[PDB]
């Protein structure tokens, strides 16, 4: 996959710029660019997310449209400075098509295959930043780090450490801020709360 192309350092500068180049799967090529994390190597907390969506894959940085908006709001009411946090994807680039009509280029799911390929990178980040927590964001995050078959709806609330994770974070898995979106108001209230929790779950380690 993407090993090759991850070089030997930790600065996170360096890194962005190596995935830049990285073609470690087919994702490159559509793409505008990459995607690196956000923030710096003194985080605490590190979260992932699945992918750059349109208004990330043309911003250069992650979490940047209405998902992120929801986060932020989310982030807040944890009273969790996202300046602080180290904030990423599972994978780098873009992987999306268009609907005639459709008003933004849809996002779709990166395959297993592509998720092991672009590991590596996070790896390097997770091994640059030696965060205490690190909180997945959605399930193809969750299942980056915790197996295939891993369900993020079975183990909400819940602090996790797996054997395969660099440095042993905390491990905390939790819904995709893009699924509050949309549903019934009080639906979307009562999963907010949720989402509210497992951060406050993630940043008490
Ligand atoms: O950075 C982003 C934006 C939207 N959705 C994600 O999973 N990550
Ligand atoms: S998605 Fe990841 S592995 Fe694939 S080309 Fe982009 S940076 Fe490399």
């Amino acid at each position: 996959g993407a090993q090759d192309f991850v070089p030997h350092t930790a600065d996170l500068a360096e890194l962005a710029a190596a995935a830049g180049e990285c073609r470690g799967c087919g994702l490159y090529r559509d793409a505008t660019q990459a995607v690196f994390g956000a923030g710096g190597r003194s985080a605490r907390i590190m979260m992932i997310g699945e992918q750059p969506g349109d208004k990330e894959d043309l911003a250069g940085l992650p979490f940047v449209g209405p998902a992120g908006r929801l986060l932020d709001r989310a982030l807040e009411a944890a009273d969790i400075d996202r300046d602080a946090l180290y904030v990423t994807n599972a994978v780098k680039h873009f992987k999306f098509t268009r609907a005639a009509g459709g008003k933004r280029r849809i996002c779709k799911t990166p395959s297993r295959t592509e998720v092991v390929a672009c590991r590596p990178w996070l790896i390097a980040e997770m091994t640059s930043v030696e965060p205490d927590v690190v909180v997945l964001l959605g399930a193809t995050a969750a299942k980056a780090l915790l197996g295939n078959d891993f369900r993020v709806t079975q183990h909400r609330g819940e602090v996790l450490h797996v054997d395969d994770v660099p440095g042993d974070p905390a491990l905390v898995a939790t819904v995709h801020p893009s699924s509050l979106l949309r549903g019934p108001k009080e639906e979307r209230e009562s999963a907010f709360a949720g989402l509210v929790d497992d951060l406050r779950v993630a940043a008490d380690v």
